């Protein structure tokens, strides 16, 4: 199961579209000035990871995009990943 934590510069994401692509999440999260990268799971697509310069900026992106419909039936869940 996914878990929340104190802020971290890496996020773990769930309930994504069955057709999610790295470029979609990059375009969504690159709106924030601390985004760096994404890592999809190309055998499921419904989960992914995202990476940032600092924990406060991934936190800002998390609060900004938790619940965001990537498509009408796929509200993005977001959690902090762990290192």
């Amino acid at each position: 199961a996914q878990t929340e934590q104190p802020p971290n510069q890496i996020l773990f994401l769930t309930n994504l579209p069955e057709e999610t692509n790295e470029m979609m999440l990059s375009m969504l999260f690159n709106q924030f000035p601390g985004f760096k990268e994404v890592r999809l799971v190309p055998n499921r697509h419904d989960i992914a990871f995202v990476e940032f310069t600092t924990e406060l900026q991934s936190n800002a992106a998390k609060e900004a995009l938790q619940g965001f419909k990537i498509t009408p039936t796929h509200a993005m869940k977001i959690t902090f990943a762990k290192k």
